Protein backbone atom coordinates (compact mmCIF):
# COMPACT_ATOMS: atom_id res chain seq x y z
CA UNK A 1 0.00 0.00 0.00
CA UNK A 2 2.83 2.06 0.29
CA UNK A 3 4.98 0.04 -2.17
CA UNK A 4 2.42 -0.24 -4.69
CA UNK A 5 4.32 1.73 -7.57
CA UNK A 6 7.20 0.13 -6.58
CA UNK A 7 6.09 -3.30 -6.25
CA UNK A 8 4.28 -3.02 -9.67
CA UNK A 9 8.09 -1.64 -10.83
CA UNK A 10 9.63 -4.67 -10.37
CA UNK A 11 6.62 -6.51 -11.56
CA UNK A 12 6.70 -5.04 -14.96
CA UNK A 13 10.63 -5.10 -15.17
CA UNK A 14 9.78 -8.90 -14.82
CA UNK A 15 7.20 -9.00 -17.56
CA UNK A 16 9.39 -6.94 -19.82
CA UNK A 17 11.90 -9.62 -19.51
CA UNK A 18 9.48 -12.56 -20.55
CA UNK A 19 6.69 -13.99 -23.22
CA UNK A 20 3.70 -15.91 -23.68
CA UNK A 21 1.61 -17.86 -21.09
CA UNK A 22 4.15 -16.76 -18.03
CA UNK A 23 4.14 -12.56 -19.69
CA UNK A 24 0.18 -13.14 -19.36
CA UNK A 25 0.56 -14.55 -15.80
CA UNK A 26 2.62 -11.70 -14.39
CA UNK A 27 0.38 -9.17 -16.37
CA UNK A 28 -2.55 -10.29 -14.74
CA UNK A 29 -1.01 -10.81 -11.10
CA UNK A 30 0.10 -6.88 -11.66
CA UNK A 31 -3.31 -5.58 -12.60
CA UNK A 32 -4.62 -8.00 -9.28
CA UNK A 33 -2.17 -6.52 -6.99
CA UNK A 34 -3.33 -2.89 -7.47
CA UNK A 35 -7.41 -3.66 -7.69
CA UNK A 36 -6.73 -4.93 -3.72
CA UNK A 37 -4.52 -2.46 -3.25
CA UNK A 38 -3.00 -4.18 -0.44
CA UNK A 39 -3.54 -6.38 1.52
CA UNK A 40 -5.68 -7.62 0.40
CA UNK A 41 -3.52 -10.38 -1.75
CA UNK A 42 -2.90 -12.30 1.56
CA UNK A 43 -6.31 -14.40 1.46
CA UNK A 44 -5.67 -16.09 -1.46
CA UNK A 45 -3.14 -17.34 -3.33
CA UNK A 46 -2.04 -13.75 -4.53
CA UNK A 47 0.49 -12.92 -2.23
CA UNK A 48 2.05 -16.16 -2.90
CA UNK A 49 2.35 -15.77 -6.52
CA UNK A 50 3.58 -11.85 -5.95
CA UNK A 51 6.39 -13.40 -3.66
CA UNK A 52 7.72 -15.55 -6.29
CA UNK A 53 8.22 -12.91 -8.77
CA UNK A 54 9.42 -10.76 -6.25
CA UNK A 55 12.40 -13.40 -5.20
CA UNK A 56 13.08 -13.82 -9.16
CA UNK A 57 13.08 -10.01 -9.82
CA UNK A 58 15.72 -9.82 -6.81
CA UNK A 59 17.86 -12.24 -8.40
CA UNK A 60 17.73 -10.48 -11.63
CA UNK A 61 18.77 -7.15 -10.13
CA UNK A 62 21.67 -8.90 -8.61
CA UNK A 63 22.67 -11.02 -11.63
CA UNK A 64 22.61 -8.00 -14.14
CA UNK A 65 21.13 -7.91 -17.88
CA UNK A 66 22.12 -10.28 -20.40
CA UNK A 67 20.50 -12.14 -23.47
CA UNK A 68 17.14 -14.11 -22.39
CA UNK A 69 19.14 -17.81 -23.65
CA UNK A 70 21.73 -16.93 -20.66
CA UNK A 71 21.91 -18.75 -17.61
CA UNK A 72 22.10 -16.19 -14.95
CA UNK A 73 19.15 -17.09 -12.55
CA UNK A 74 20.56 -19.24 -9.28
CA UNK A 75 17.73 -21.91 -9.37
CA UNK A 76 18.68 -23.42 -6.17
CA UNK A 77 19.20 -20.40 -4.16
CA UNK A 78 15.65 -19.14 -6.07
CA UNK A 79 13.54 -22.47 -5.09
CA UNK A 80 15.03 -22.25 -1.40
CA UNK A 81 13.50 -18.79 -0.72
CA UNK A 82 10.38 -19.49 -1.98
CA UNK A 83 10.43 -22.74 -0.07
CA UNK A 84 11.23 -21.05 3.02
CA UNK A 85 8.31 -18.29 2.49
CA UNK A 86 5.61 -20.83 2.02
CA UNK A 87 6.82 -22.93 5.13
CA UNK A 88 6.76 -20.00 7.54
CA UNK A 89 3.17 -18.43 6.56
CA UNK A 90 1.43 -21.86 5.23
CA UNK A 91 3.76 -23.77 7.92
CA UNK A 92 2.06 -25.75 10.93
CA UNK A 93 3.55 -27.50 14.02
CA UNK A 94 3.89 -31.52 13.21
CA UNK A 95 4.62 -30.95 9.71
CA UNK A 96 7.95 -31.41 8.55
CA UNK A 97 9.54 -29.46 5.22
CA UNK A 98 12.64 -30.79 3.82
CA UNK A 99 14.22 -28.89 0.99
CA UNK A 100 17.00 -30.54 -1.34
CA UNK A 101 18.07 -27.99 -4.12
CA UNK A 102 20.72 -28.70 -6.43
CA UNK A 103 23.33 -25.80 -7.43
CA UNK A 104 22.30 -24.49 -11.16
CA UNK A 105 21.96 -21.47 -13.19
CA UNK A 106 18.90 -21.04 -15.48
CA UNK A 107 17.72 -18.68 -17.88
CA UNK A 108 15.46 -15.59 -16.45
CA UNK A 109 12.23 -17.56 -17.92
CA UNK A 110 13.15 -21.20 -16.80
CA UNK A 111 13.53 -19.90 -13.26
CA UNK A 112 10.23 -17.74 -13.27
CA UNK A 113 7.81 -20.93 -14.60
CA UNK A 114 9.70 -23.28 -12.10
CA UNK A 115 9.34 -20.87 -9.36
CA UNK A 116 5.84 -20.44 -9.55
CA UNK A 117 5.61 -24.48 -10.53
CA UNK A 118 6.86 -25.29 -7.14
CA UNK A 119 5.01 -22.63 -5.60
CA UNK A 120 1.95 -24.10 -6.97
CA UNK A 121 2.47 -27.58 -5.87
CA UNK A 122 4.03 -26.93 -2.65
CA UNK A 123 1.62 -24.87 -1.53
CA UNK A 124 -0.41 -27.62 -2.31
CA UNK A 125 1.08 -29.77 -0.20
CA UNK A 126 0.80 -27.58 2.82
CA UNK A 127 -2.45 -25.95 2.53
CA UNK A 128 -4.81 -29.41 1.40
CA UNK A 129 -2.43 -32.62 2.32
CA UNK A 130 -2.68 -32.56 6.17
CA UNK A 131 -6.35 -31.71 6.45
CA UNK A 132 -6.97 -34.14 8.69
CA UNK A 133 -3.87 -34.61 9.73
CA UNK A 134 -1.81 -34.29 13.18
CA UNK A 135 1.52 -34.65 11.48
CA UNK A 136 2.97 -34.83 8.28
CA UNK A 137 5.80 -34.52 6.43
CA UNK A 138 6.62 -32.62 2.71
CA UNK A 139 10.08 -32.81 0.80
CA UNK A 140 11.22 -30.61 -1.53
CA UNK A 141 13.50 -31.71 -4.42
CA UNK A 142 15.33 -30.85 -7.38
CA UNK A 143 18.34 -32.82 -8.82
CA UNK A 144 19.59 -32.29 -11.95
CA UNK A 145 20.71 -35.68 -13.72
CA UNK A 146 22.33 -36.86 -16.78
CA UNK A 147 21.56 -35.21 -20.28
CA UNK A 148 20.87 -31.57 -18.25
CA UNK A 149 17.62 -32.95 -17.25
CA UNK A 150 16.44 -31.22 -14.12
CA UNK A 151 14.00 -33.37 -12.20
CA UNK A 152 11.77 -31.45 -8.96
CA UNK A 153 9.48 -33.39 -7.30
CA UNK A 154 7.28 -32.76 -4.22
CA UNK A 155 6.43 -35.05 -1.92
CA UNK A 156 3.58 -35.86 0.81
CA UNK A 157 2.75 -38.70 3.21
CA UNK A 158 -0.45 -36.85 3.82
CA UNK A 159 -4.22 -37.13 2.94
CA UNK A 160 -3.69 -37.71 -0.84
CA UNK A 161 -5.43 -35.86 -4.02
CA UNK A 162 -9.19 -37.06 -3.99
CA UNK A 163 -9.49 -39.67 -6.62
CA UNK A 164 -12.48 -37.82 -9.00
CA UNK A 165 -10.01 -34.91 -8.91
CA UNK A 166 -7.53 -35.73 -11.86
CA UNK A 167 -5.29 -32.74 -10.83
CA UNK A 168 -3.90 -30.82 -12.87
CA UNK A 169 -5.77 -31.47 -15.77
CA UNK A 170 -8.66 -30.38 -12.74
CA UNK A 171 -9.06 -28.11 -10.28
CA UNK A 172 -8.71 -24.53 -9.20
CA UNK A 173 -7.16 -21.64 -10.90
CA UNK A 174 -3.67 -23.01 -9.41
CA UNK A 175 -3.80 -25.88 -11.68
CA UNK A 176 -4.56 -23.93 -14.91
CA UNK A 177 -1.05 -21.78 -13.74
CA UNK A 178 1.01 -25.59 -13.63
CA UNK A 179 -0.37 -27.13 -16.82
CA UNK A 180 0.79 -23.74 -18.42
CA UNK A 181 4.50 -23.80 -17.11
CA UNK A 182 4.91 -27.10 -17.73
CA UNK A 183 4.20 -26.70 -21.29
CA UNK A 184 6.23 -23.16 -21.35
CA UNK A 185 9.06 -25.98 -20.14
CA UNK A 186 8.71 -28.69 -22.53
CA UNK A 187 8.47 -30.50 -19.60
CA UNK A 188 6.69 -33.60 -18.08
CA UNK A 189 4.74 -33.42 -14.75
CA UNK A 190 3.46 -37.31 -13.43
CA UNK A 191 1.00 -37.80 -10.19
CA UNK A 192 1.02 -40.52 -7.69
CA UNK A 193 -1.91 -40.62 -5.24
CA UNK A 194 -3.36 -42.71 -2.10
CA UNK A 195 -3.50 -41.94 1.98
CA UNK A 196 0.10 -42.65 1.88
CA UNK A 197 0.27 -39.28 -0.34
CA UNK A 198 0.72 -36.91 -3.10
CA UNK A 199 4.51 -37.02 -5.03
CA UNK A 200 4.27 -34.65 -7.90
CA UNK A 201 7.69 -35.15 -10.40
CA UNK A 202 8.42 -32.57 -12.85
CA UNK A 203 11.05 -33.64 -15.66
CA UNK A 204 12.56 -30.75 -17.16
CA UNK A 205 14.85 -30.39 -20.23
CA UNK A 206 17.67 -27.78 -19.24
CA UNK A 207 19.18 -28.36 -22.73
CA UNK A 208 16.16 -27.29 -24.35
CA UNK A 209 15.84 -24.21 -22.66
CA UNK A 210 17.82 -21.60 -24.94
CA UNK A 211 15.36 -23.23 -27.83
CA UNK A 212 12.44 -22.55 -26.47
CA UNK A 213 13.16 -19.27 -25.49
CA UNK A 214 14.14 -18.12 -28.37
CA UNK A 215 11.63 -19.66 -30.62
CA UNK A 216 9.53 -16.97 -28.49
CA UNK A 217 11.45 -14.29 -30.47
N1 LIG B 1 -1.00 -32.30 -2.05
C1 LIG B 1 -2.34 -32.38 -2.06
N2 LIG B 1 -2.94 -33.19 -1.16
C2 LIG B 1 -4.27 -33.28 -1.15
N3 LIG B 1 -5.15 -32.66 -1.94
C3 LIG B 1 -4.53 -31.86 -2.82
C4 LIG B 1 -3.16 -31.67 -2.95
N4 LIG B 1 -2.89 -30.78 -3.97
C5 LIG B 1 -4.07 -30.45 -4.43
N5 LIG B 1 -5.11 -31.07 -3.78
C6 LIG B 1 -6.53 -30.93 -4.07
O1 LIG B 1 -6.67 -30.55 -5.43
C7 LIG B 1 -7.42 -29.33 -5.53
C8 LIG B 1 -6.92 -28.53 -6.71
O2 LIG B 1 -5.83 -27.69 -6.31
P1 LIG B 1 -5.51 -26.39 -7.14
O3 LIG B 1 -5.80 -26.62 -8.62
O4 LIG B 1 -4.13 -25.97 -6.85
O5 LIG B 1 -6.57 -25.30 -6.63
P2 LIG B 1 -6.56 -24.78 -5.16
O6 LIG B 1 -5.21 -25.12 -4.45
O7 LIG B 1 -7.67 -25.42 -4.40
N6 LIG B 1 -6.80 -23.12 -5.19
P3 LIG B 1 -5.44 -22.27 -5.75
O8 LIG B 1 -4.87 -21.33 -4.62
O9 LIG B 1 -5.84 -21.43 -6.92
O10 LIG B 1 -4.32 -23.28 -6.18
C9 LIG B 1 -7.29 -28.67 -4.16
O11 LIG B 1 -8.40 -27.82 -3.90
C10 LIG B 1 -7.26 -29.87 -3.23
O12 LIG B 1 -8.57 -30.31 -2.91
MG1 LIG C 1 -3.28 -24.77 -5.35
Amino acid sequence: PDRATELDRQLAEVQHRVKNHLAMIVSMIRIQSSQAGGVGSQFDSLSRRVEALQLLYQEMDIAGAAKATDKIIPLGAYLGRIASAINHIDGRGAIKVNVQADTVDVPVETAGRIGLLVSEVLTNALQHAFSDRASGVVQLRSSVMSGEQLRVTVEDDGRGIPEDCDWPNEGNLGSRIVRQLVQGLGAELNVTRGGTGTIVNIDIPLSQQKTLIADER
